[PDB]
């Protein structure tokens, strides 16, 4: 499957793919008078795609042998081999439901009886598949993937058997353990770590050296694997924030002068990060950590790598921006927000562990939300810990809003599903975008001067993927959007300006006209 | 609060908007092979709004001694005068939540730092305020507006006793009463209709008189209270569904004679639409009733009057249109949907005497939903009746999906408010955008010869209103468009595109790019 | 409507109740073998019931500016003087719904027919009604009961207005205020105080003439009215949990002598305490505080004064608490419960500052809890502030059970109402049967002594009253039971007995049998 569109600004050449592209916008300046005063802004550009994709990506997780890890492999295994497995409700067939690169569709255009014509989001422009993936990484436990698998207890008991052969081959490669980063309740799992001293005990003395281990790493499994690309993505337990310390993580020289001296402001992922910056291997965090501190940044921005993350964005999270969005579109104003979570998976436990959207949507209806009516809105995240449920998590959301003449409207949703069987397919979202983005370059076009420039990349920091993170990555300066809707648009007028299509206007003058 | 674009797209003269703009979109062909062929289509037009908005705007409500009646004449009372009013959490002031022509916003752009600004929804053209609304209407029951809040139990006891005064002055015209039309015998409680014989009693005879007798009113408002532009809505009980049969009323000169002959096709309903269509006046169709049947369509046609409408929209309805979209988006397969409804409006007693959204989601996704993996979607609609409850209306939807390898997602919704209190804003909207279409008008431009053919109306039939309606009509051969996203943004474009402005993008290539 | 019984175990005389009765019960020992054995027991005894009733019952709330303070008067003013009110849903009357003494009703056995035949839960003695009470109180707050209930903002708009005249009749005398003993810092609401130094500040010095004022303001409530009986409940906000020590909580010379010392471990409460407990009037904490010092306890033994309390039990820990018994008590295994609770009343405040009924249930199924299947059961219950809820409070509770098979049961609980009308109602009961427990006498009976021992009254702490109260306070020895059908029935068993009817045992052997 897949599309070819019939426009004069899409050019072939060397295996490749030229295509320009108006850039539309607008700036604008409100008036102390309550007039506002938009001038247009036009920016022509030229991207060039890489139409060769690698037939076998690379991918190296940092936390393998977690649910999401173990997941992950089993999903890729079980679907390239078309391993079905027996369940209650009989044999079910492998899928990446879940994944919106994968089982999403996107809308090209009308038929003969202007019918909306769809096509998947992965047959406009060739994109690196998941069957394709060649998944290895670290993890402070040396359980090979089929015991992790078991202790997750995410998969149905038969595709674990029958994927019990090759999950048990699978070992994650050593890592580094700093435990003044995480759950004290870790030197138990610890076993499987590079940073041991002379006897052999958990030491955060030789930084520099792990992150020489990192890099090796890297460079052998891209080895062993006769494999061109390969992407980090940080799916372990959660780091504490980190002080930005001036002078020490601040800028790229001291950053590594920071490791070289063992200093506490930096973390293992920190390591992690710059190792795969150093490789040239783009590095995803999808976990809620400060890592990509100003130093590394500008690191990125230097070596060209690409970084991307800040938490993978649950699906309840996705409802919720969804939710909050539609109320204050339609004019309703949510007044309270109470959302309770809980779950009991290794994840959740080491949250518990004894040692904004909401506001953009405000700031964008001043109609709802000023000084004279309120300008605040009540909201609190609760996450319990409750083993006895297992990876099943438990979302619950309360939405109070307040309606037309003292009315009230109040909106409960209660969210139940394996959690872990929803990032994973989000995951592999991340990195299938990802690998697309390393193949795209773009030059400003400017009009005065013909063939003026050279071809760019995209900015070291792939906003691109905000979809799917909760805190997405800015560069100083910007604001960063949460609008999921919006964010999904983005991803699909991309991929259309990519083919020669305008943006999607829904304005279906062939119905409403004529 | 106004808007100034800089563009040589929009020039005004004679207190006329002139706007070019050019519309792209593409048709697609499907091969056999899988494979999409989308061929770029373009074509300028020419749009002139008139700027001159009544300074005063008529709107007689069918139905109006109802719910939505009697709250939409409380709120513009309430908003015009300032009524403010005493509640259980203290004084209060009245406003237009709910509605997203009143209260929602718009992206104009971003400003210098990069941020985006917003503008209220009615501030790029300019539009009828509901404060300006001169209501009126019929109704089969004489009781006066202030009754009417008294017995449906929808505003604070203060606000209808500030609003007793006013409200108690405002008076229902004599409405048609079919009884052959209704479920529930409503004789006692229609003791204000115009279809009486001699002995005083109703009868479903002089169909013709009658539709001249609604004609008139027609005319009365419109003289009594100096007023150019009127508009009828409909939001009385519901009516059953028509057959529509040749000769009948399916062509327009049949309608007419059927209606002169009383045929036991046409309800009071379709006699209102055409009356409001032979006055030049729109009118929408706020129930769930075939009232525009081919006939009266035709019949609109000719006239050059506009009508759309079937069904209000209602609050939990969105919210669906919202989920479904939602997770399917995400490549999440929904398969089972069970939506459960029960209030007590005098409606409720209506609905209680007996005689889609997630088809267009089906087949957008031929991935999730196919000969193979399942093509239905078990979808269900339980409305009950529960008069202990008032205007409260109590929603539950259940949507259960399947997620990756045998995976579930069990999503629960629970929505509760009054009923009247989501509605009522929501017909300000209908009535707020349709007399603003009334205002704009084309002109399909000819690439040979300029100046070809002059100024059209929008087609009869406006589904630029299917946002705010259930089950849309649309124009033979065209389907239907539910995407409540789709829709609301269809509405954005058409509004910027009017003062020089593309459709959003969302692209943001100020910070990804550069 | 009273019941008449004939019976020759009740003799009425001297306007007197005396009634015979045999108390059974069994003592049971474990075997090694696992083998139970029961031994039977009885002991005759003689109750002696004062059927003088007060004219007019004295209540003392300390907190009566407060959400329940305010709203109990106002139930009380208008059930009495039966003030209708107006409402978004017509006139309403006044009741005392949520009051199981004053609105329930019990099974006084069949009729010719053999149907159950029931009758109010205070028909079958006599017992005080709410309408009845005289309230008075402290507050370290002045404003006046009317603008108590705007501030609490619980009851209707409209029946505040009626009341307003009377309300503003009632102000809440000066209290005692210890700032370290409340969470929230409440000087700014505090303006009502008696704890004042001679220049005229708040000062915690001289706490025995703060005690010697309080006993004033209970003598002279009963003298100002024509009172012999009143009762003292504490309504007021949390206080802090003073810890006890040998040489001064420990015994009840020491209390009153560490009182003279102004110790830093006598809080408000211990005051109010041992000013009523000194006036021979009961004392009933209605919130989770160590009030009932051993020290205290012990000097309401001596004196002979009632006392019981300690925290009010909520509506949702009530309905928790049955669910889970139900549960259980059908075989199932709850394994998971989660509960999440979130209000804005003024509490919220003293619940957010810088400062079990499920074991029993475990411990009486050794079938499903066990060292061999498991014998926890995951527990939280986690309480919100949101301002913007008023009095309202929205509670959720998540129950995952255990079935056979694998099986598992989800079951989720969602409460709303007004959490101050579900509270006011049963600090009434209270009320009520704390007095009637006042007119109760008993007398053991000595089989081989006849007429041997005095009445005695009940030990003064009274657990009959554990219906209503979360945390009840047991003699030293004993165990406090949660069980709320329990409870439910021990209080119908002694309303019965005292009217000479046996035990509630649901075996209908006159349909059965025979
Ligand atoms: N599962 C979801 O739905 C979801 C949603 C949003 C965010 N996340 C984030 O994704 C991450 C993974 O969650 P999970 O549910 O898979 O947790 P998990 O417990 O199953 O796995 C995390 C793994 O990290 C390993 N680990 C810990 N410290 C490490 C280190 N220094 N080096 C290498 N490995 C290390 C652990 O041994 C463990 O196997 C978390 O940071 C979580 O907050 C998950
Ligand atoms: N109330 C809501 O929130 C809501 C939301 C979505 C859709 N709707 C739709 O709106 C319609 C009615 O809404 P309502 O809330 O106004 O109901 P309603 O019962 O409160 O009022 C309808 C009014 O119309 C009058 N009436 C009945 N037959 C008539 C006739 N032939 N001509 C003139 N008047 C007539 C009735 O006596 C009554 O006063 C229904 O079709 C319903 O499905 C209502
Ligand atoms: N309201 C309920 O539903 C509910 C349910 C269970 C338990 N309780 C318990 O009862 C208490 C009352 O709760 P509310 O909801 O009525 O709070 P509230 O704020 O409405 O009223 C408490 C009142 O106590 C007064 N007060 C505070 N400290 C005092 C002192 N030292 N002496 C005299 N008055 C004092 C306050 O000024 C206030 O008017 C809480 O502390 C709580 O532990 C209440």
């Amino acid at each position: 499957t897949s599309v070819k569109v019939v426009t004069d600004k899409c050019t072939y050449k060397d295996n490749e793919l030229l295509t320009k592209y108006s850039y539309e916008n607008a700036v604008v300046t409100k008036t102390a008078s309550g007039r506002f005063d938009v001038t247009p802004t036009v920016q022509d550009y030229v991207f060039k795609l890489d139409l060769k994709k690698p037939e076998k990506l690379g991918i190296m997780l940092i936390g393998l042998g977690g649910n999401n890890g173990s997941t992950l492999v089993a999903s890729v295994l079980a679907n390239k081999h078309n391993v079905e497995f027996q369940t209650k409700e009989g044999v079910k067939q492998p899928n990446y439901f879940g994944s919106m690169t994968q089982c999403s569709t996107l809308k090209l255009g009308i038929d003969a009886e202007g019918n909306d014509v769809y096509a998947p989001f992965n047959s406009l422009l060739p994109m690196v598949s998941p069957n394709d993936f060649v998944v290895s990484g670290w993890d402070i436990n040396n359980a090979d993937l089929y015991e992790a698998m078991q202790r997750s207890q995410v998969l149905e008991y038969d595709l674990q058997q029958r994927l019990k052969a090759k999950m048990s081959l699978v070992k994650p490669l050593p890592s580094i353990y700093y435990p003044d980063f995480i759950a004290a309740n870790q030197d138990e799992r610890a076993n499987n770590c590079i940073n041991l001293d002379e006897k052999g005990n958990v030491t955060t003395r030789g930084k520099w050296t792990h992150l020489q281990r990192i890099r090796r790493d890297i460079q052998n499994f891209k080895e062993e694997n006769a494999l061109d690309k390969v992407i980090v993505l940080w799916t372990a337990n959660t780091e504490r924030y980190v002080e930005v310390s001036p002078g020490v993580n601040d800028t790229m020289e001291n950053l590594l002068q920071s490791i070289k001296n063992d200093h506490e402001e930096i973390a293992p992922s920190t390591i992690f990060a710059a190792a795969s910056i150093l490789e040239g291997v783009p590095y995803i965090n999808g976990s809620p950590q400060n890592t990509f501190v100003p130093g590394l940044v500008q690191l990125a921005e230097h070596e060209g790598t690409f970084i991307a993350g800040d938490d993978l964005k649950s699906g309840q999270t996705k409802l919720k921006s969804v939710l909050a969005q539609f109320l204050v579109d339609a004019g309703i104003k949510p007044v309270s927000i109470a959302s309770y979570n809980h779950l009991g998976n290794n994840d959740g436990y080491n949250l518990s562990a004894p040692k904004s959207v909401i506001d953009d949507i405000i700031a964008s209806n001043d109609i709802l939300y000023n000084d004279k009516l309120g300008k605040k809105v009540d909201h609190c995240i609760v996450i319990k810990y409750m083993k006895p449920v297992g990876d099943s998590k438990v979302a619950m959301d309360e939405y109070y809003s307040e309606l037309m003449l003292g009315g009230h409207n109040r909106i409960s949703i209660h969210n139940v599903c394996e959690d872990s069987l929803l990032a994973t397919p989000l995951i592999i979202d991340l990195l299938v975008m990802t690998e697309f983005c390393t193949r795209v370059s773009y030059k400003k076009v400017d009009p005065v001067k013909e063939d003026a420039g050279k071809f760019e990349n995209f900015y070291p920091v792939l906003t691109f993927l905000s979809y799917w993170l909760k805190a997405p990555l800015t560069r100083p300066g910007f604001h960063p959007v949460n609008g999921l809707n919006k964010q999904r648009t983005a991803l699909e007028n991309f991929l259309r300006l990519l083919i020669g299509l305008p943006s999607q206007n829904e304005l279906r003058f062939e119905e409403r006209l004529l």
